[PDB]
């Protein structure tokens, strides 16, 4: 299938060499593509220390040469993309092209060689003013002068290089901070131009608000369903998976142009710790919900080894090392495969017997996914289109039966279920 049809593994902070070595496992996990952290040169602050708390330096470019101390060299990136292809895995690169580091003295002469390359570092003030949001600085990070056709070619050359090194797609960091052709009199052809590459798949991080212009960006790339992420999280928090709150994407953009998640690296690693509270079960459950969906493209966030239950960085690994083994959890991968096999099937979300603690998604008449957010097991008995027969839970222990259109079986507490003919 295409990248848009499958699931994506966010290999957050995974070095190029780490990725290359876990490639067979990534494949067996049912992922169609992996997303790396920024691969360009950055300001390796705090003396380049690899403590997981230093994750943010990767978002402070100093040049657009490929390679850095956190992820590895440009050669290792290439080898990584090659090892990925040996398994049909696509590679999506996190492109930070809206800004550079805040430290002007760290910026490379290479960048400074570009005449009038920056809008300055005047921090945004009015997040309701498309002018201030796009033309000024985010957190003090020098804002690229994207209206300058010369910066465009410099940045696009970087993207083209990545594609030549084996990259297959992009994730445009802070995409909401780069003007569109119709943003008043300060608009540019930045997006029309840079999205014109051989990239197979590309989406932009556009966190939603009154001025994010979600639908506008969708014309040039897929977009993030940030609101939906909060909808899911709230559901997980209250152990209430009622479909009246988690079926709508809370966005004007339709599923087919949406990239979804249970949590993002931002909601997890920032000092706000807004999603850090979740446990692995909360993730197995949330992932069952979003990854069972039709159209949208789910992004699985790989957490730091030992991370969760409110603790961001427990110190059991550092930047570069692989994340926890949840990305290849039986429940998680079973759902990945379900997502892949059902591609093209319609969907039907519900809450069996009116119990909102039970999520159910029936895709066409080929497969069903159940999610029990409650702390007690539930003997299900609901309508289904699956052909009569016995179905072993692919996501875990247990089995179910389908007789005369009746789906019966027990779904353990805090558990996921995935059923469909072999
Ligand atoms: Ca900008
Ligand atoms: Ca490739
Ligand atoms: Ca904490």
């Amino acid at each position: 299938p295409s990248i848009k049809s499958g699931t994506i593994l966010h290999a957050w902070n995974w070095s190029f060499n780490t990725l290359k070595h876990n490639m067979k496992d990534i494949h067996d996990a049912g992922y169609t593509a992996i997303q790396t952290s920024p691969i360009n040169q950055v300001k390796e602050g705090n003396q380049g220390d690899k403590s997981m708390s230093n994750w943010y330096w990767l978002y402070q470019p100093t040049s657009y040469q490929i390679g850095n101390r956190y992820l590895g060299t440009e050669q290792e990136f290439k080898e990584m993309c090659a090892a990925a292809e040996e398994y049909g895995i696509k590679v999506i690169v996190d492109a930070v092209i809206n800004h550079t580091t805040f430290d002007y003295a760290a910026i490379s002469n290479e960048v400074k060689s570009i005449p009038n390359w920056t809008h300055g570092n005047t921090q945004i003030k009015n997040w309701s003013d498309r002018w201030d949001v796009t033309q000024n600085s985010l957190l003090g990070l020098y804002d690229w002068n994207t209206q300058n056709t010369q910066v465009q070619s410099y940045l696009k050359r970087f993207l083209e290089r990545a594609l030549n090194d084996g990259a297959d797609g992009f994730r445009f960091d802070a995409a909401k901070h780069i003007e569109l052709p119709d943003d008043g009199s300060y608009g540019s052809q930045f997006w029309p131009n840079i999205t014109n590459t051989s990239a197979e798949f590309q989406y932009g991080e556009i966190l939603q608000d009154s001025a994010s212009r979600d639908a506008a960006y969708a014309n040039y790339m897929d977009v993030t369903a940030s609101n939906y992420g909060h909808s899911i999280r709230s559901a997980l928090k209250n152990r209430n998976l009622g479909v009246s709150n988690i079926s709508h994407y809370a966005s004007d953009v339709s599923a087919d142009k949406l990239v979804t998640w249970v949590e993002s690296h931002d909601t997890y690693a920032n000092d706000d710790e807004e999603s850090t509270w979740m446990s692995d079960d909360d993730i197995r459950l949330g992932w069952a919900v979003i990854a069972s969906r039709s159209g949208s493209t789910p992004l699985f966030f790989s957490r730091p080894e030992g991370g969760g239950n409110g603790v961001r960085f427990p110190g059991k690994s550092q930047i570069g090392d692989r994340g926890s083994a949840l990305f290849e959890d039986q429940a998680i991968t079973a759902v990945n495969r379900f997502h892949n096999v059902m591609a093209g099937q319609p969907e039907e979300l519900s809450n069996p017997q009116g119990n909102n603690q039970i999520f159910m998604n029936q895709r066409g008449s080929h497969g069903v996914v159940l999610a029990n957010a409650g702390s007690s097991s539930v003997s299900i008995n609901t309508a289904t289109k699956l052909p009569d027969g016995r179905y072993d839970n692919k996501a875990g222990a247990g089995s179910f039966q389908v007789n005369d259109g009746k789906l019966t079986g027990t779904i353990n507490a805090r558990s996921v279920a995935v059923l469909y003919p072999d």
